[PDB]
C-alpha cells in the first residue's frame, strides 16, 4: 500500500479522499482525536490508536485530545475523576507504540474565547440537529439534559481544529464530525473507524457495559472472554471475534487445529478467513481458539508495557 492505502485500510469512510490526498503532498501534517477518557482501554481504542499510528508513519503530527470535560457533560462523573483516568488513557496509548501530544479539555474548554464560540455556534444549530448527531453517543437518559446538545456543539468548537488537517474517530462520531465541516472556516479531512460489535455481540464494545477485551488483560481473561463471545457460524455479520480477526490479526495466520478436525490451517488473508468460515469450513471453536492466541502475543508488549 502507498501512503494513503495504508491510512484507508480498515477504515469505515474518509471525508473526502481528496481532500485526504491534497493533505498527503504537504509535510507538515496533523491529525487530532478525542477520547472521552475510559476507565479501560480496550479494541475499540486500540483499533483507533492503530490508525493513528498509520497516520504518524506517514508524517502526521498526532495530538490526542484527553476529552474530560465533554466526559464530564456526557456523565461519566466528576472532572477531577475524569482527569485522572484521562492521565492513565495516556500511559495506555503510549504503551501501544503512539507517539503523540495530549491536549486535556479542561485546560482550554473554559477560555472566554472558547465559551463564547460555543455560545456562536449555538446559536447557527438546531435543537433537532444537535439531538441528531448524539444519537449513538449520548449516555442511556429517560430525561434527556441539556448537556446532550451542549457536547456537539463543543465537539465543534474552532478551538480543536485549529492547525489540525484531520480528524480520526468512530463512525458514530460522523454527524458532529458533518456538523464541524459545515460550521467551521476549515473543511478538516474526517477519517472515521469502524465501531467494533461487543463480546457479547448485540451493541458495541464499551467499557461501562462489561463486554470488552481490555488491551492489559491478562491471557487468562483474553481466553474466557473469548470463550463466552458470541460467534456463530458461517454468520460474519455482527460477529466480533471475526472483527477481532479483520483488524487486529497479522496474516498470513497459521490457525492450529487437531487433525481429527481437518489439522493445522495457513490462511494468506482476512478475505481467506472470511469464506473458510462463511463457507461453514472454519468452526467458531477454532477461530475462536486461534484469535485469542494472536491476541495475546499481540496484546503482550503493551500489557507488559504497562506492568
Ligand atoms: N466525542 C468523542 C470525544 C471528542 C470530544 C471532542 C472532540 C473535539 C474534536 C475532535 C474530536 C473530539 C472527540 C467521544 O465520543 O469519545
Amino acid at each position: 500500500m502507498d501512503e494513503f492505502e495504508m491510512i484507508k485500510r480498515n477504515t469505515s469512510e474518509i471525508i473526502s479522499e481528496e481532500e485526504l490526498r491534497e493533505v498527503l503532498k504537504k509535510d507538515e501534517k496533523s491529525a487530532l482525536i478525542g477520547f472521552e477518557p475510559s476507565g479501560k482501554i480496550h479494541l475499540g481504542h486500540y483499533l483507533q490508536i492503530k490508525k493513528m499510528i498509520d497516520l504518524q508513519n506517514a508524517g502526521f503530527d498526532i495530538i490526542i485530545l484527553l476529552a474530560d470535560l465533554h466526559a464530564y457533560l456526557n456523565q461519566k462523573g466528576e472532572l477531577d475523576e475524569i482527569r485522572k483516568i484521562g492521565d492513565y488513557n495516556k500511559k495506555v496509548f503510549e504503551a501501544m507504540g503512539l507517539k503523540a501530544k495530549y491536549v486535556y479539555g479542561s485546560s482550554f474548554q473554559l477560555d472566554k474565547d472558547y465559551t463564547l464560540n460555543v455560545y456562536r455556534l449555538a446559536l447557527k444549530t438546531t435543537l433537532k440537529r444537535a439531538r441528531r448527531s448524539m444519537e449513538l453517543i449520548a449516555r442511556e437518559d429517560e430525561n434527556p439534559k441539556v448537556a446532550e446538545v451542549i457536547y456537539p456543539i463543543m465537539q465543534v468548537n474552532p478551538a480543536h481544529y485549529q492547525g489540525v488537517d484531520v480528524v480520526v474517530g468512530g463512525m458514530e462520531q460522523r454527524k458532529i464530525h458533518m456538523l464541524a465541516r459545515e460550521l467551521l472556516p476549515k473543511k478538516v479531512v474526517c477519517i472515521h473507524n469502524p465501531v467494533l460489535t461487543g463480546l457479547d455481540g448485540e451493541g458495541k464494545m464499551s467499557s461501562s457495559k462489561g463486554n470488552f477485551i481490555a488491551v492489559d488483560d491478562s491471557p487468562e481473561e483474553i481466553r474466557a472472554k473469548i470463550k463466552k463471545a458470541y460467534c456463530p457460524a458461517g454468520v460474519v455479520e455482527g460477529n466480533p471475534i471475526m472483527e477481532i480477526a479483520k483488524y487486529f490479526l497479522e496474516y498470513p495466520l497459521t490457525i492450529k487445529r487437531p487433525e481429527k478436525f481437518g489439522g493445522d490451517l495457513t490462511v494468506n488473508s482476512y478475505e481467506e478467513l472470511e469464506s473458510l468460515f462463511k463457507n461453514k469450513e472454519l468452526h467458531p471453536m477454532d477461530l475462536k481458539n486461534a484469535v485469542a492466541e494472536e491476541l495475546i502475543k499481540i496484546l503482550e508488549p503493551i500489557r507488559k508495557r504497562l506492568l
